[PDB]
């Protein structure tokens, strides 16, 4: 047990209520972030395979933590009176990438369609592992800047997948399908292909599409910057209003703007410059 297997270093963050620091793992140096969740607001909890009373996010980690690199992995997890402290891989250096595109604005559409596929991969790999994260946006997303990996984080919204009804949501509403503003009910995927064009977009404008309630139910998207066909159509395709008419993920990677995707390291090379 014990915090002096860590090394703890500064905040990391810009702003908001939470509270992640730098680490640095004493045993082997591994850079590591360390997350601190206080149980008032832990609104959901689940339980462990041997079946202990954790918070959601720790059984989703958990669920989806192995081999694959694109969601960022739960090293280890204690306890205390008053919160849980989440001990999980940092890539160094990294930048998210609502950072990145601040710095360097709309991207690019060879880097947002490499970006764009590793976000679509590690949302599948959650899928795959009955994991809905329900919280997908630029902020939630880090860049490994030196291998041009991106990495899924932050799972303090997302829900177990299953096929039924959700009527509960506590993500970014701004991101947030138009079934949910109107009906206070979505279904997982199709609500996570909405926020994957809300993304999408964010990527190749620079700025997301929607501010308000109207515009989100509206469902209208207007380019800002120049913006291939193929890409505009693959967007108002997540976007469309009736779920059913959404793609599927295996639609979305099938899609002629989705062919012919970067390795990581080539991105990393050509938009990151690595060497
Ligand atoms: O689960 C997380 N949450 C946040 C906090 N935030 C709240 C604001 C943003 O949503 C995300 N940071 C991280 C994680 S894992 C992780 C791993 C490396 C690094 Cl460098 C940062 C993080």
């Amino acid at each position: 047990p014990l915090e002096s297997q860590y090394q703890v270093g500064p905040l990391l963050g810009s702003g908001g209520f939470g509270s992640v620091y730098s680490g640095i793992r004493v045993s082997d140096n591994l850079p590591v972030a360390i997350k601190h969740v206080e149980k008032d607001r832990i609104s959901d909890w689940g339980e462990l395979p041997n079946g202990t009373r954790v918070p959601m996010e720790v059984v989703l980690l958990k669920k989806v933590s192995s081999g694959f690199s694109g969601v960022i992995r739960l090293l280890d997890w204690f306890e205390r009176p008053d919160s849980f402290v989440l001990i999980l891989e940092r890539p160094e250096p990294v930048q998210d990438l609502f950072d990145f595109i601040t710095e360097r604005g709309a991207l690019q559409e060879e880097l947002a369609r490499s970006f764009f596929w590793q976000v679509l991969e590690a949302v599948r790999h959650c899928h795959n592992c009955g994991v809905l994260h329900r919280d997908i946006k630029d902020e939630n997303i880090l860049i490994d800047l030196n291998r041009g990996e991106l990495k899924l984080i932050d799972f303090g919204s997302g829900a177990l997948l299953k096929d039924t009804v959700y009527t509960d949501f506590d993500g970014t509403r701004v991101y947030s399908p138009p079934e949910w503003i109107r009906y206070h009910r979505y279904h997982g995927r199709s609500a996570a292909v909405w926020s994957l064009g809300i993304l999408l977009y964010d990527m190749v404008c620079g700025d997301i599409p929607f501010e308000h309630d109207e515009e989100i139910i509206r469902g209208q998207v207007f380019f800002r910057q120049r913006v291939s066909s193929e890409c505009q159509h693959l967007i108002r395709w997540c976007l469309a209003l009736r779920p059913s008419d959404r793609p599927t993920f295996e639609e979305i990677q099938n899609h002629p703007w989705m062919q012919d995707v970067l390795l990581p390291q080539e991105t990393a090379e050509i938009h990151l410059h690595s060497l």
